[PDB]
RNA sequence: CAAGGUCAUUCGCAAGAGUGGCC
RNA sequence: GUCAUUCGCAAGAGUGGCCUUGC
């Protein structure tokens, strides 16, 4: 009974399954992505799902779910998973959760097939057995995001000996439990009707090698702790290190860390996801960069610091130099000076000597109470830009754009949007008009 | 023992197997290729190799090999052989056709195991068995080509239980006896040596599934039939349909085809492959491709069809009303026409009342004697420009270029040289620094 | 030497746009 | 309605170019 082998599609089902729904969307907005993964031996992340072997069952069900490449928390979660490493995923609504526990977790139940232990047990029959060993757990803190769980397990599982089922409170014990008898590999539950199940001799967790809990921080919340502890440490289920564990969860507050540590062996933590900061963005052609800085240098206060961000080195030491001819005390620094120019020009920046400050990239990552950051060349990606601000200690960031800045505009325009900034009505313009 | 699990690495093993010798080569001047696949059921073609499950093996194998996407060959090659259909192949030497057959085969041998045949026969001891039965044989015509073969097939079974070895003429029997009596899974061989080793009982074809047939053209005209005929039909080999075979060769004479179908069942044709034509290129800025059409029909013979295409069915239209308004007789065909329109046009053109035609491509698919065709507008592909110029019978082509056309630089280029063809100096300029 | 970013060409893919041809 | 090609954007990969940073 190989399991990495799919069996006869159903015209009926897949239309049933795929024809809407949750289809893939364009993660496109968040493309530029702050995500690390730390841990001991971390497994590195993954750009395409070729770059593990999902299956053939898989690779096919994510071309007929519309999936074209892994979400940024996927990219980390299914190497992380297919490693068999447990997993604790700080991750925000809507970045694709689900299919980052799916995906790996029915990929090895494939591969590996049901386990021994299943061989030696009497085969469900058509008249089905009262008690099921589900290979995988998910635990669910509602019925509503129990549901969705199990629908996305039915498409990942299509044309699989994968049968999925869902348990959830506030609903008929009987048809849950008939459809049970039916065969259950991986399980959808919430933690109060689970309890029910195994109290009844329905549910058997000896075998359960994959334990997912899903939305963690919301099912402590709701006080489902005691029923999971229950479920966990206080019944048949294999523990840390035999099992596959993972825990995912929008918010990562001390009691979901405090529960990792309990449930997680050798495991990964992974975190995908400037306002004290006022931030300007105003057009500036080539030509006029050096006037527009002028005005705002004789606009500054006589005891402000100000950080004057360039592209080039030679651009520093161009700038430096016009700047000291038309009178300003400036200093700059860059990759290229020694050590002790870069001590002499940033002695000169602290006293307040030459309170302006040109620099490349080498002063984004901090080497050193500056008031005012001026992108007098915007970097060629937003993470830079972001470094660039922070050096600020009230804080003011102005940044000149033209069309040679074009390729951050999107990004530039969403960083505005989520630091609560004021969004000039002409970058939303250029932004649209150049991506659609 | 799972033979779709990779081996531990060894350092040594990956340098001197990768860091040298024919890594990938960019199949990037043929990306334009005409290739067709003609068969019962044709197994569709892939773009890269997630679009058919290899294995983890071998993807992990095709990157140490710097391969990024499959050659055309091996778009419809790899596909047809996964899914154990039989496949006569006729592709020039350089293609990727060794690879084309390698990694189908191997990825099968991983997935399906060594078969319950090898299983139930004494394990190769330190002191391994006399008799070999491989699972794979590939037959070439010269040792170099057969070392050739080999040495790609000790990159793909890297980390893997198979085992390749390589037979040929003109050596010693004896070291490839023993190592023959290490272990052999996959065997590549010139017939004649390969017959040897049969008759010494040293090799057995009773399992052999996967067979190939290299350079076959050169096999046959190396007087190499009747050994094969021995090794294939006179022997314990499984017949057709049972094993799978595979024939390659840079050409398709009679005696091939006759070969094919004494050893192929059920089998794809998968081929891979202008001169009375004169064709001319000239620069015209759009703004002079009516003047620049006007001399070139003032210097027609009085009694010449000629053939002008067009982008759009109103540039059509519009071309159709300037040539008459100048005093030639014309006329147009494009997709709006109705099929009365249609036949007018062509009415006229074929008397010769109007020999000057203007068309979209609804000409370019056959619908006469045409002695000159003209690009008004060259095609968006090369494949069209292919299909425009062949309506000529001497026969000429003359086409305008300008910076609209810069997207098929190249493949014209290619496509003169090709055709024995004049080259303009500045094609071939604009052509290397357009892509480099 | 290593590490990162952007651009140009290429390949596939997704979304859009434009042209063509078939009914 | 179906089909083909091109182009914009976006993901990846390969080549090239360019810039930045660390010894
Ligand atoms: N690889 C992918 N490519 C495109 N869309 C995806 C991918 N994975 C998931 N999605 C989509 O992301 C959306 C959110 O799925 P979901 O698991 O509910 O996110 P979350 O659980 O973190 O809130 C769904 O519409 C899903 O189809
Ligand atoms: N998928 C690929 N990508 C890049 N290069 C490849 C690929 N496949 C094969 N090649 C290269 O193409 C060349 C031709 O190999 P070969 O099999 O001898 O062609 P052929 O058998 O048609 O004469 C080799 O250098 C090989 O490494
Ligand atoms: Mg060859
Ligand atoms: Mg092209």
């Amino acid at each position: 009974d190989d399991w990495s082998k799919p069996l006869p599609p159903s015209e009926r089902l897949e239309q049933e399954l795929f024809s809407g729904g949750n289809t893939g969307i364009n993660f496109e907005k968040y493309d530029d992505i702050p995500v690390e993964a730390t841990g001991n031996n971390c497994p590195p992340h993954i750009e395409s799902f070729s770059d593990v072997e999902m299956g053939e069952i898989i690779m096919g069900n994510i071309e007929l779910t519309r999936y074209t490449r892994p979400t940024p928390v996927q990219k980390h979660a299914i190497p992380i998973i297919k490693e068999k490493r447990d997993l604790m995923a700080c991750a925000q609504t809507g970045s694709g959760k689900t299919a980052a526990f799916l995906l790996p977790i029915l990929s090895q139940i494939y591969s590996d097939g049901p386990g021994e232990a299943l061989r030696a047990m009497k085969e469900n029959g058509r008249y089905g057995r009262r008690k099921q060993y589900p290979i995988s757990l998910v635990l669910a803190p509602t019925r509503e995001l129990a549901v969705q769980i199990y629908e996305e397990a039915r498409k990942f599982s299509y044309r699989s000996r994968v049968r999925p089922c869902v348990v959830y409170g506030g609903a008929d014990i009987g048809q849950q439990i008939r459809d049970l008898e039916r065969g259950c590999h991986l399980l959808v539950a919430t933690p109060g009707r689970l309890v029910d199940m195994m109290e009844r001799g329905k549910i058997g967790l000896d075998f359960c090698k994959y334990l997912v809990l899903d939305e963690a921080d919301r099912m402590l919340d709701m006080g489902f702790e005691p029923q999971i502890r229950r479920i966990v440490e206080q019944d048949t289920m294999p523990p840390k290190g035999v099992r596959h564990t993972m825990m995912f969860s929008a918010t990562f507050p001390k009691e979901i860390q405090m529960l990792a540590r309990d449930f997680l062996d050798e495991y990964i933590f992974l975190a995908v996801g400037s306002e004290n900061i006022t931030q300007k963005v105003v057009w500036v052609e080539e030509s006029d960069k050096r006037s527009f800085l002028l005005d705002l240098l004789n606009a500054t206060g006589k005891d402000s610091l100000t950080l004057v961000f360039v592209e080039t080195k030679k651009g520093a030491d161009s700038l430096e130099d016009f700047l000291y001819h038309e009178g300003y005390a400036c200093t700059s620094i860059h990759g290229d000076r020694s050590q002790r120019d870069r001590e002499e020009a940033l002695h000169q920046f602290r006293s307040g000597k030459s309170p302006i400050l040109v620099a490349t990239a080498v002063a984004a990552r901090g080497l050193d109470n500056v008031k005012h950051v001026i992108n007098f060349d915007l970097p060629s990606d937003i993470e830079e830009y972001v470094h660039r601000i922070g050096r600020t200690g009230l804080g003011l960031a102005t940044s000149f754009f033209n069309e040679r800045n074009i390729n951050i505009t999107k990004d530039l325009l969403d960083l505005l949007v989520e630091a609560k900034q004021e969004v000039p009505s002409w970058l939303e313009n250029m932004a649209y008009e150049h991506h659609y």
